[PDB]
């Protein structure tokens, strides 16, 4: 003994698995190597993909001097909280007609996700109840648990959605999890493109969903991560948000324009509150501004100069739209191509799912011990979970991940 | 038959932020001799926000890198950045970089850095999920200070005593009585420099005093420094502070902003650096740290960053920036000289050396809160009932003016 440090007791805190995973996919030797793992757009060249509107956009605003660095309001850009609430709501929506709707501009869809349960945790279903029940998807994006509890939710439950049999929803495990869920629970319900699974409930699926929450008192917190993006088009990929509106849910939705605007790092999200009526969002927005000020105090300029601008100017939203369904037909048919290699490979059990499954995301059916054998044995890099990100799919690539896919079935 | 009230029906209406509406009150005056002292950023001697021309020049090199894509950073953020801002706060030359003792996370502005400070001090400081230890700040201090430190979740809030009303000036007396009656461990927030919002700083024999008793009751500092060189001009005095603590052996947070020195307010770019006492514990806390910024923002903007980084990083640019930055610490020390200097000539009562001995854009003048309802109401000149101006409010045109009202305001009100 000769002070002792403050931090000598501090943990290693532990380990994430799917960047280790891309890590080892870096240290591989082998030139057969593809990366399932990757969590982002990727072209038919493995690269990374700015899109031609936001390149443009970017060019119209270095150009205009008039542009400042003065902090935006707490609330965010007003042009892009509008912008981004339609985009979700549509532009005919009544919720917006009637003046019952409410945006936060945040830091990427965390952001607007964490904004929105610190505010339940603080008014909603009481003052200060960190009791009321927060169901989340059974598999779902691992930060949604992290996210809530950090809120101080003291009981996060899962709803059952995935089902490793069918490879596809399980709907009755799913309705019979909010028929038992405590009247006022918190639902985290995925827009579209389920992630990690790409599993969607149907329209009529949604609407047996939508009853039963209707009836129990349960709040839906929608996150919209891939709008447009999912399927190749906007107003599809919404419609359940609008649909709950339709029926008269109050409700909040979490977006991001981290995929479809591929703006990842420009952190780039909005969180959206439908109310019965216009006094209430006032209400709620003074309580989320305080909640903004202690957090990030405000948000951040470059991002969201971006959106409001491509989403304001018809020529650019149309060149928008284009952009995102470029990268939605190109996952389209890296799922197209993977199954019929698969099938025509004879493949056993059934490769449907890969096709009606939405989005970047998959659940192939693969258990951990089929997985360890594409990455040990072939060096094809994906989860214990069997997720896999079909833009790591290429037209170079898929005859070999396909084989490998059959010998991983067959022989494993 | 009736409706449901709706779930937000007893949700209450927040009470706003003092300083806005009297922003909107500045704006709606018709009045052309009307003045805002209350405005918080740097502004011209024509009223107007100022792009850094470094800043300008950063941003068209950046568009025209079509390189640059848009992927994720690291949930810590960009290296380069972290890497630079550690630097300029610590010095080239710092021994904690030396012996690879430091840490820095990007964040949201100094705003997102102290809650990140403060969310990893409420989880795994003197003990493990321990909101009792008292968070100590300034009297007064920018009210956020307060907010984000509650909201971590540290139930034991209190103040320092620092504002001397009667001289215009700290109480350095009452400051070492709080330091040396406050709980072993507990946490002091301080201003490295540029001490908002009354302009006063300790000098560095005072600043010595203040750390002797921290160390001997093992007080931790969570420095600000949101004003370096935007202060005096000079990078080096202006972390004085912030560095003669690492060389007196503590560990410490300091909570840095980008938004005054390089007028990236809306780019939100601030970093927190940490200095531990032995490296192996960098690695730690930096975990720790990521497992706070995940559940947060996830990881952080590019843009703003990627200024500061490149500007830092490049001889040519940074001896730009160290100009644009002295313009800035100089058009406020003119406005504090010229505005004593009248309040003098004019015989004004009481003593106006504080108006050149603060330091930075914010100034407490001494005015009480009448003589403040008097220049809003009387003369038009827009201030808050802290008597706190900002200097770059003052401009060769309206100096005049306030001089004048502030010497009606003195010998009339009260």
């Amino acid at each position: 003994g000769m002070p002792p440090s403050v931090f000598a007791e501090v943990p290693q805190a532990q380990p994430v698995l799917v960047f280790k995973l891309i890590a080892d996919f870096r240290e591989d030797p082998d030139p057969r190597k593809v990366n399932l793992g990757v969590g982002a757009y990727r072209t038919d060249d493995c690269q990374p993909w700015v899109l031609p509107v936001v390149r443009k956009v970017e060019q119209r605003i270095a150009n205009n001097s008039s542009l400042n660095h003065e902090y935006l309001p707490i609330l965010g850009l007003a042009e892009f909280r509008t912008c981004a609430s339609r985009l979700a709501l549509g532009d005919d929506s009544p919720a917006l007609q009637e003046k019952r709707v409410g945006g936060v501009q945040s830091l990427g869809g965390t952001g607007a996700l964490r904004i929105g349960a610190e505010f339940l945790a603080r008014w909603y279903n009481g003052t200060n109840n960190k009791d009321t029940p927060v169901y989340v998807s059974s598999p779902t994006w691992e930060n949604h648990n992290g996210v809530f509890t950090t809120a101080g939710f003291k009981d996060i439950r899962s709803y059952r959605y995935w089902d490793t049999e069918k490879r596809g929803l399980d709907l009755q495990g799913f309705l019979s999890d909010l028929e038992n869920a405590p009247e006022f629970s918190i639902f985290v319900l995925h827009a579209c493109a389920h992630n990690p699974t790409g599993t969607d409930p149907t329209p009529e699926q949604w609407k047996q969903i939508a009853s039963v929450m209707k009836r129990r008192f349960l709040f839906p917190f929608f996150t919209s991560a891939y709008q447009g993006f999912a399927s190749g088009n906007l107003e599809k990929d919404a419609w359940a948000i609008r649909y709950f509106v339709s029926e008269g849910f109050e409700l909040f939705c979490a977006q991001s324009f981290s995929k479809n605007f591929g703006l990842y790092n420009e952190r780039v999200g909005n969180l959206t509150v439908v109310a019965k009526e216009p006094d209430s969002i006032l209400r709620v927005l003074s309580q989320m501004q305080k909640i903004v000020r202690v957090t990030w105090s405000n948000p951040p300029a470059q991002g969201a100069r971006i959106v409001a601008r491509t989403l304001s100017d018809p020529e650019l939203f149309h060149e928008w739209t284009g952009n995102v369904k470029t990268m939605a037909d190109r996952i389209l048919s890296m799922r197209s191509e993977l199954r019929a290699r698969l099938e025509a490979l004879k493949t056993p059990g059934t490769w449907n799912h890969i096709t009606d499954q939405i989005g970047m995301f998959s659940f192939t059916g693969l258990n951990p011990k089929q997985v360890e054998y594409l990455i040990n044995q072939k060096h094809i890099y994906l989860l214990p979970s069997g997720r896999i990100n079909m833009c790591g799919l290429t037209t170079k690539n898929l005859d070999y991940v396909a084989t490998s896919i059959h010998e991983a079935v067959t022989k494993i």
